[PDB]
């Protein structure tokens, strides 16, 4: 069969890693932790080198399995003997192979059993696996379908150069936004100004790569320090039971604001930044992807970005097919403007607060100038202002800490006390009515939809794309003998021409 170069690839011994890392709570395997964000900020820099840093991760699981293997017999009081005055029973105990010797010792021993294995499998295989990732009627019917299969693989792959930045940013948010947890505020600020600003989107990409795998450190590293070491007794004369919600009813966890919570799965609280590291990685392999093709062939289809690149703006007046390809790869080009208001008004649909009118007022703002250029001429200041915005907008929900027992001044209530809702339509960063986060992903939507307007805007001074998809003026002929830019429809003769 000699089908073995389906074989080759590293995303079973990458898993592997992982599936070590989970269960189980030693210090060991952050290590492994370690060595997963290191290769993946490695394939954020520069590659060529990961054959020697496999053989170290092969070294560094071989010492694992040795030190898991010095541990099996009574050895572990000759390494608290060892230990320069920093065994203690916990700091070199509990992440110390604490050997049950029935089925928890055969767990430990098997769960490295395969990664080294794989990484000896891996160590065989690195030779075949560089070489791709490098500078180098049945049976017509099933090659004639492959061929299909193909030019989809080839559709899905143009289609998911772009439009993957934008969902990588989607993610991110939808993390940082579901559960708040501050210190991804980073985060929030990078994918903020990554989407309007064009120079800054692979510069952001990294540094997303590397802050995110310093949270998944930073959410590791929470296995023996008890939070009793690291709260706000209540005064009794705002509302009734105001004592039961945040502040004076628990123990105020200080670095719960610093988004550390110890959960029991171990891997349920970090799956939100790793598939934030799933989908960066993701994203830096589907354009490495783009000139793997590109040293075969072209990666420029079109001047604008585009898939399908076949449909003109003069092609789109012959069939069904071709409008269907130009209104795939130039409908946001031709009806941005329309969309960008639709969801501002998707961001009043779901909101409704006191923050929103300004997302009303500003509206209005832009449609009062009628024009596309009155819009034009501010429509830069208002996406900055919008991303200004959106960080102000997370900024709250924070105001003071809540490790720290001092409160919101609002019950002091200015003399004419409001209730729990008018602190929550006013968005009130408070304590008891926690203003809701989550339905900010709309606004987000928002935000990405005109920070792709500004390169709309961006094809009015570009002559560089006007062949495919012209210009977008909105100004007619009158006076004129005959317009003409397109033949007599109104009679079909066809089937676009009838839906036209």
């Amino acid at each position: 069969v000699t089908g073995i170069y389906v074989k080759y690839w590293i995303y079973v011994c990458a898993g592997m890693f992982i599936v070590v890392s989970f269960a189980v709570y030693k210090i060991v395997y952050m290590f492994l932790f370690l060595l997963c964000l290191t290769l993946f900020q490695v394939y954020y820099t520069l590659w060529r080198k990961l054959l020697r840093v496999f053989w170290w991760l092969v070294v560094a699981y071989t010492m694992l399995v040795l030190i898991a293997v010095y541990t099996f017999q009574f050895q572990d009081f000759p390494t608290y003997w060892r230990n320069l005055t920093g065994f203690t029973d916990e700091q070199l105990g509990d992440l110390g192979l604490e050997q049950f010797s029935v089925s928890e010792l055969f767990s430990s021993i098997l769960i490295p059993g395969f990664f080294l294995l794989a990484c000896i499998l891996q160590l065989h295989y690195f030779h075949r696996p560089f070489m791709q990732l490098t500078d180098l009627r049945l049976l017509d019917l099933a090659a004639s379908f492959s061929a299909v299969l193909t030019r989809i693989q080839v559709f899905v792959r143009r289609l998911l150069e772009l439009h993957v930045f934008k969902l990588v940013a989607l993610y991110t948010v939808w993390v940082a936004l579901k559960e708040v947890s501050v210190m991804n505020l980073l985060l929030v600020v990078l994918w903020a100004f990554a989407l309007p600003y064009p120079r800054f989107r692979p510069m952001a990409s990294c540094l997303s790569t590397v802050w995110t795998c310093i949270i998944i450190v930073c959410k590791m590293l929470y296995q023996l320090k008890i939070v009793n070491p690291h709260n706000c007794t209540e005064p009794f004369p705002q509302p009734l039971e105001i004592n039961q919600s945040l502040l004076y009813r628990g123990p105020v966890d200080p670095a719960n604001w610093f988004g550390v919570r110890k959960g029991y799965p171990n891997l349920g609280y970090i799956q939100n930044h790793l598939q934030i590291l799933l989908l960066l990685v993701f994203e830096a392999v589907v354009y490495r992807r783009q000139e793997h093709y590109r040293r075969q062939h072209q990666q420029a289809p079109l001047p604008a970005q585009a898939v399908c690149a076949d449909g003109t703006r003069q092609r789109l007046d012959q069939d069904l097919l071709s409008c269907l390809k130009y209104f795939i790869n130039f409908f946001f080009y031709k009806f941005g403007l329309e969309i960008c208001f639709l969801m501002a008004v998707n961001v009043i649909g779901q909101r409704m607060n006191f923050m929103v009118i300004l997302h009303g007022c500003w509206l209005v703002a832009i449609l009062t100038r009628r024009r596309r250029e009155a819009i034009a001429r501010l429509w830069p200041n208002y996406c900055l202002f919008l991303t200004l915005f959106l960080l102000y907008q997370y900024l709250l929900c924070l105001g003071m800490p809540p490790a720290l027992c001092i409160d919101y001044p609002w019950r002091w209530s200015k003399a004419i006390p409001m209730n729990s809702a008018l602190i929550k339509w006013l968005y009130l960063p408070d304590f008891f009515r926690a203003p809701n986060s989550t339905n900010l992903i709309s606004d987000f939507l928002l935000l990405l939809c005109a920070s792709q307007q500004w390169q709309v805007f961006s094809a009015e001074r570009t002559e560089e794309w006007q062949r495919m998809a012209g210009i977008n003026t909105d100004h007619l002929e009158p006076l004129r003998g005959e317009p003409n830019p397109i033949p007599n429809f109104i009679h079909c003769r066809s089937y676009l021409d009838m839906l036209k």
